[PDB]
DNA sequence: GTTGGTCGGCAGCAGGGCTTTTTTTTTT
DNA sequence: GCCCTGCTGCCGACCAAC
């Protein structure tokens, strides 16, 4: 009865299911963000009855996904874990994994591969076209070969890569692109981005899979395609929204989502795709997503006022009867910004001071500089704690050096991850020689496989490895350990990876003032035996229905080896006691209470995002996505005189903190800096 | 406490620890320089203390900038770290506009430099065969727009509207200039630039920087004004300074006892920045100086009454006493300029090295190029002239050259240099040299070192890449058998030297400033400078040393490595040092002997700065800062009739020579 | 018939040869 | 002491118009 229309706001109930036809759905604020996503399932399982098992939607979070989950087991409930909805790269991971190599081409047993991996890669195969090691930096080569594969010049680009006339800036990486594509090949890996490529590619030139994997699921269900670059607009107008041109009515294709929460879109994200839709399937209306849950009156004019006056965009009147008071937190004035803290003191005092229960408070970063550290150096008088989104797990070199010894347990062949670094617990390899017979048995045709195993027993290059073969004896050693494994259990770095055990005793043994890296490197051991000891089957695997040709079996991390979707850990007797989150990871959480930076133009746009490029009003939409936020107590706090980071810098006045209004919601009023 | 307070009597230290802006001392040279300015900071230390930048100093160039670092970290017991107090001007803007954003795009860092300089050289070139007529010199005209910059005067507009004489060329190549540099700026090694320009308008920009500047780290120390001019006094007087407009307290800005040296005259210094405070801040009352070192008690008295000739008034109440005294030698050898002065000083310093270390004799020249073959003062006192050599270590110049003959006419011992041929811009990216290839190639042959693997084609080392065998056994063939060949004369481009110059000037016809542009001109004039060996080595009117030629440009380069080794190991011990003192150095060698020659007239001044009463001036304390710039001991010599080529300018007397009462300054001849 | 003009080229004769420093937004 | 170029004075040949 009222499980099919549970309680909400109207506009959503005359938002209805409207089966039958292509859907678009509109956002702003909170407007049940994702909720709307629960109601749209709720709809498909019961005001109109589609199934059950027939469900495939798409999202842009792990953490979305986990939360979507519970949330649907809650509500909708009857268990519905043998079938799942998974986000954009887990969808990925899932396309490549039930249906891992039922083509030609790439092979079952595949790999992924990380950033810090694809910036090593990508700069090793240009040393072998060196171009310094500063002018193309790595983080340069990747965001490049990124927004060049952003769009879909698919992996054979001999004429798209050439097509370029004259022009500046290292088009030489298209070059050096086929090299890069054969080099992962020999690992049978793929990238972030080519992970949809190859799919689309497939999906494009392989017609007889399509219309044929669609036999196991004709649902699909879209959130925040406002967020969206071309490669996966492409994918969605031909992978998930699949029916592109011909004509098959498929399960309830529905998007939601609105340009206002445009954050990612820098490094590439064309946020028209909502705008230009009716260049897609125009037969969809408009919403008017217009209320809120967690608003207040002030701050959802203010958020009104931040998205009104910029520049040119699409937006309503955005109102809820939610109670109103409790204007925002004007107070900007003198008596320093950060230099001598201040600002946690405001937070907790005014948390002890008020009801405040340790369970709620929500500031946001500016940038990946040492903000984070300063912020860290000034929170450290405040006890309750809990450091967030600060990358603390699997990018240190010496835990990449174990996930690495892990990962070369099988595909032999991993590329420049295969070595990783050979000379790892400063065995005494010299790195030479065999830093380049690669390329001398890749002059034979191996890049870098049997020439691994060319060793004392492999003297077929026999190519003086440096006089003694004594660097032969040690990579026979090498492969031995390579060789000897076991099963799922207390072996993954202690038992027949005994060589492991002596890297863990030499840095145990070394360890200048290192001790909390030895604890650390303890925990990850633990995290990674518990997954062989939590996972394992049973209660991981169960009697769940479906077919899954091999995962599982080894494969245990090579899923959730990327995880990559900013996986946060929500407590509830210390929810709130430091949330220390930077706002582009955080998407309208639950926390209330607000101290956030958020203004004052000069650093909150950066140092290079100067004058007026076509990305400042994407820096107004992802401030205006950070006030969105939560219910009351959004007190926040400025100064007048800025300077950080050592070097002082000078700020000038936002506009953004103008543009709100003066009189019809607080500011500045007195002297003091709170 | 007064740990760090050393023996000196109240006058020099009333500075450091009389606190206030209104304190000034007169100091010559032989003061505490950076001993009083350490003091000072010091006694700030038992005081206020750092405050990361409290107070800050500006200086001079890198040469004190090294040793005002050392001073800071032995004289005070805290470590390093203050702040940045480098070169002056030109590293305040740059470390200023660092996080100051207001109009530079891609952080500034310019210089106009010697290369850049020379990049104004080859515009103004274009100009010229596009614009007037040769307007005087290629060189020696960019005074104009250094001093138009100097002085941060507007760049055409008034200039022009000043309706001036025939030199309207200025003005144009004013308005261009201005902003032919403003799409980038890039590369930093001079000292003027741009930099000290254009910043008091970012001073005189948003008052934001300017209102914290002196809120964070207050002040500022004044050096030696020396490399300043009106238009940097009101930068110190704005770039820290506070003017009393809006900063509630007070600078404290004591200022250093400039003494009269104008070293960059030429480039453009006044000399009411020094002597003209009334006109300023408060008067800054001033304190004498009388402790000194530099030389004997004769000699500094006889100093001291030297520059108080007072050609040009210059408040000089200062007397420095020291211990020992004795006149000074009188030896003229009627000219013979090169055997005289030679034999003069080979005696004086061999009686020297019979009783005390050869550690720093030198002597000082008159910027010319002239004397005996250099061998026998180089091997007097064991390392070479480390003098100027415009630090030439830079590009391939040095090093091509170099090497070359390791290459042929000896052997290659420099294994290393061979890299650096493997590491040429040929070899790097031209005719590249495969590091992933090269580096096992040389790492080849078991035995391996040298070249030996580029030697006989690498038949040993065949088990190297094959398909590479081509291109690498080309590139090998060329770099060892084109230059074995090489046996003839081998100078201006030839053997393979045309093939360098060749490719330089093909990336010279490319966008770069002067890069592979200037060092054309480099290689012409080191091309010039070894026809001029050859002018005193090969065809010495009668070879010196050639030996047959091979001899003869080895001997040319061994003369090249001394050079570019200059300062290095072997320490100071013995026969330490032989260098050749010019003006612009005038300043940290003690040089405990002077054998100077030049007092006289004919050269101070040469015919280009006769009447000039004030240039005369500076030109007076030009030959008072030589006078003061030595140690322990001196005994000048010099020489009449200086028959030069052909033009005599005959100089018999001097306004410098015989106006001294002759109680130190007498030949006894 | 003849001296002044105009260049063309070359030996003497003298002015002139001086200059100090490099770093950070898509971030998942 | 020694070289580059500008300045200066000095042989030597072809044209002309008076």
């Amino acid at each position: 009865a009222d499980q099919l229309l549970d309680g909400l706001n109207p506009q959503q109930r005359q938002a209805v299911v409207h089966e039958g036809s292509p859907l678009l759905i509109v956002a702003g604020a909170g407007s049940g963000k994702t909720a709307v996503l629960t109601r749209r399932i709720a709809y498909l399982m019961a005001a109109r009855g589609v199934g059950v098992g027939q469900i495939l939607a798409i999202t842009f979070t792990n953490k979305a996904a986990a939360e979507m989950r519970e949330r649907v087991v809650g509500l909708v409930g009857e268990k519905a874990r043998y079938m799942w909805v998974s986000t954009f790269h887990s969808t990925c991971v899932r396309i490549l994994r039930n249906q891992a190599a039922l083509i030609e081409g790439l092979n079952s047993n595949f790999s992924i591969y990380d950033a810090d991996d694809s910036r090593r890669l990508l700069q090793m195969v240009g040393r072998d076209l060196g171009l310094d090691i500063k002018r193309y930096s790595p983080r340069l080569l990747a965001n490049a070969i990124s927004n060049l594969k952003n769009e879909l010049i698919d992996p054979h680009q001999a004429l798209a890569g050439l097509t370029e006339d004259s022009d500046d800036l290292a088009r030489a990486v298209a070059s050096v692109y086929d090299e890069y594509q054969r080099r992962l090949r020999a690992a049978n890996a793929l990238d972030f981005d080519d992970l949809i490529g190859e799919t689309v590619a497939v999906l494009q030139a392989f017609p007889q899979i399509a219309q044929y994997y669609r036999r196991r699921f004709r649902h699909v269900l879209v959130d925040e395609y406002q967020d969206t670059n071309h490669a996966q607009y492409v994918l969605v107008r031909e992978l998930v929204g699949r029916d592109s041109n011909d004509g098959i009515p498929p399960g309830e294709l529905c998007v939601v989502g609105d340009a206002d929460q445009s954050i990612y879109a820098f490094r590439g994200a064309t946020i028209r795709n909502i705008e230009d839709f009716e260049r897609d399937y125009p037969d969809t209306r408009t919403i008017l997503l217009e209320q809120n849950y967690r608003s207040t009156q002030n701050i959802l004019s203010a958020a009104n006022s931040v998205i009104a006056r910029n520049a040119g965009r699409r937006e309503k009147r955005l109102w809820t009867d939610a109670g109103a008071g409790e204007l925002i937190v004007g107070y900007v004035a003198d008596n320093e910004h950060d230099e001598a803290r201040f600002v946690a003191e405001e937070i907790d005092a005014l948390a002890e001071g008020s009801e405040i229960t340790y369970n709620d408070v929500a500031v946001f970063y500016r940038t990946n500089n040492s903000s984070r550290s300063l912020e860290e150096v000034l929170i450290r008088a405040g006890i309750p704690y809990k450091v967030v989104g600060g990358v603390r797990f699997y990018e240190r070199k010496e835990i990449r050096d174990i996930v690495a010894y892990l990962r070369v347990l099988d595909n032999p062949g991993d590329a420049v991850s295969l070595r990783r670094i050979l000379n790892t617990p400063r065995r005494g390899i010299g790195d030479r020689a065999e830093a380049c017979v690669a390329v001398y048995a890749e002059n034979t045709g191996v890049g870098f496989g049997d020439a691994l195993v060319a060793a004392a027993q492999g003297k077929v290059p026999m190519l003086n490895t440096r006089a003694e073969k004594a660097i032969a004896g040690f990579v026979e050693m090498f492969d031995e350990l390579r060789g000897r494994l076991d099963d799922d259990l207390g072996e993954l770095v202690e038992a027949v990876l005994e060589r492991t055990g002596y890297r863990r005793e030499l840095e145990a043994s070394t360890d200048p003032q290192e001790l909390a890296r030895l604890d650390n490197l303890n925990e990850l051991v633990s995290v990674a035996h518990e997954f062989s000891t939590d996972r394992e089957n049973a209660a991981a695997l169960g009697p769940d229905d479906e077919d899954v040709p091999d995962t599982g079996v080894l494969a245990d991390f090579l899923e959730r080896v990327s995880l990559v979707a900013d996986a946060d850990e929500i407590p509830e007797h210390g929810a709130g006691v430091v949330t220390l989150m930077t706002l582009h990871t955080a998407k309208g959480l639950e926390f209330p209470v607000v101290f956030v930076t958020g203004w004052e133009d000069g650093m909150f746009p950066h140092m290079r995002a100067l004058d007026n490029p076509t990305e400042l009003s994407e820096e107004r939409r992802l401030a205006y996505v950070g006030i969105t936020r939560a219910r009351q107590r959004l007190y926040v706090s400025r100064a007048i005189v800025r300077s950080s980071w050592g070097q002082p810098m000078l700020n000038p006045e936002s506009r953004f903190l103008r543009e709100i209004p003066q009189e019809l919601i607080d500011w500045r009023r007195t002297a003091p800096k709170p």
